């Protein structure tokens, strides 16, 4: 039992952190076979960061201009190009670590692990959600430009985040392995709406049956509901409404519980309608929305 | 800007994750050099869980009786030993993956990581804080015994936590890599007292500190407090007394600041006397004491 906000082990990610320094600029990068994979925003200086060309700041760049060091070895740069808003420096060297990989963009409300890198340094990994409005609350500072967030499927990393801003509310804006951004942001330093965000419904579902699977039973009750009747009360306190998918979803761990998903959603209703009244489930005063139906099914079965 | 229950990268310790299968049982094993460190449990049969006589139970035992796994290749177990609660299981091969490493005893109150294992692969890593009455409020399944808790300077892991057992509360209970557990707790299928848990008060303090730092700061107030009358306060309400020690620990924090650490008190003192009336603080609408300040300090500093 127990029920924590638990990461993927960063091991094969670790093995592909890079530093990348363009000018006065340092950043991390992503070193998978021989290619480097970093934020754009590494070829920009404070002046031009308000609004920059980006493919005339390129051009003033040749590829000894940028500097890839692999934790002191120092990397040959012999190609380098711009996808969308990562540059992809080719490498002459393959990274003898790089794991089995997959670059995959995760859909809003899909969780993944975080690994913040400084200067291609990983000091931490923490557990996150891609938002519904595509922003990320996570922990950066400056330096961590260039960090990734991925899951891992037997040995297969997949990539989905590549950190590249913070907004000036906190919240952080990133994009793809690709270059592109998840939501409206643009690598600009110009205020931009963040959106409307809503809490992940079936998530806050998968996590009431991690609380019932690890003795967490006080908000279960005496009633039901229909999922046009709970999805007026989620539209009331902004949560993502619930369809028959989220329901199917929701099938494992309704089945290893023995508790109908309508019956969960009833008690979901009743604990919108009336707060915790001063009690915790799982630890925590509060419906968390950053456990997934898999991530409760795997940290619930001991999936390695 | 973000505060995330940020862990130490899992890399070093991946490597050294071993399988270790005696009899009918599998557990984890940390391989270091050409020692193999599991709970000594492993030698157990279900009959013999209720008072196992160790000692008896391991004479029974052979070299060629245990069995090595890391990864896939089969290491030779060219000597056994028993110390406290652990077996030390000498290998013919040293881990090339060792990292520089420390077997630590950590205070109540610290913080550390938890790579958790299932077979000598790991699942996750998340992290926690040895409680006051010396468990742990991990997340472990049957086979997650042997998965250690650690801590990361620059490049040398301190090992602190060896997972052995789940009390009958669902709490976790286990060693130091000495085999010394924690607390009163003993390897037998027994009911056992945890003891009364208080809140570290010099964590929850450190957690405001870093609230304020990131942007939060609703719970500041116009008020102050001395140390003593805080201490009725903490008394009260189940919280660690503060000393001047935790105080001067508060010392940079204060500074980063410039919140007085008494007047940080006060706010705490009016948290606990009132509440958070339905208010969070870092997303969190309970007060958290998982959070050292040096864990504050690192995370909001950045260090790799
Ligand atoms: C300067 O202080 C920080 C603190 C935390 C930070 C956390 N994440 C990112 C940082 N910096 C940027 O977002 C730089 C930037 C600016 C505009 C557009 C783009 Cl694509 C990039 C951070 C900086
Ligand atoms: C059998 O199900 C579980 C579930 C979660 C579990 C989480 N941690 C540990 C498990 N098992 C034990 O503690 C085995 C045991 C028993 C008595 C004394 C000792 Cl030293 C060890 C777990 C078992």
């Amino acid at each position: 039992s127990g029920f924590r906000k638990m990461a993927f082990p960063s091991g094969k990610v670790e093995g592909c952190m890079v530093q990348v320094t363009c000018g006065t600029t340092t950043l991390n990068g992503l070193w998978l076979d021989d290619v480097v994979y970093c934020p754009r925003h590494v070829i920009c200086t404070s002046e031009d960061m308000l609004n920059p060309n980006y493919e005339d700041l390129l051009i003033r760049k040749s590829n000894h201009n940028f500097l890839v060091q692999a934790g002191n070895v120092q990397l040959r740069v012999i190609g380098h190009s711009m996808q969308n808003c990562v540059l992809k420096l080719k490498v002459d060297t393959a990274n003898p670590k790089t794991p089995k990989y997959k670059f995959v963009r995760i859909q809003p409300g899909q969780t993944f692990s975080v690994l913040a890198c400084y200067n291609g340094s990983p000091s931490g990994v923490y557990q996150c959600a891609m938002r519904p409005n595509f922003t990320i609350k996570g922990s950066f500072l400056n330096g961590s430009c260039g960090s990734v967030g991925f899951n891992i499927d037997y040995d297969c990393v997949s990539f989905c985040y590549m950190h590249h801003m913070e907004l000036p509310t906190g919240v952080h804006a990133g994009t793809d392995l690709e270059g592109n951004f998840y939501g409206p942001f643009v690598d600009r330093q110009t205020a931009q709406a963040a959106g409307t965000d809503t809490t992940i419904t079936v998530n806050v579902l998968a996590w009431l049956y991690a609380a019932v699977i690890n003795g967490d039973r006080w908000f279960l009750n005496r009633f039901t509901t229909t999922l046009n009747d709970f999805n007026l009360v989620a539209m009331k306190y902004n949560y993502e409404p619930l369809t028959q998918d989220h329901v199917d979803i929701l099938g494992p761990l309704s089945a290893q519980t023995g508790i109908a998903v309508l019956d969960m959603c009833a008690s979901l209703k009743e604990l919108l309608q009336n707060g915790m009244n001063g009690r915790t489930i799982l630890g925590s005063a509060l419906l968390e929305d950053e456990f997934t139906p898999f991530d409760v099914v795997r940290q619930c079965s001991g999936v390695t």
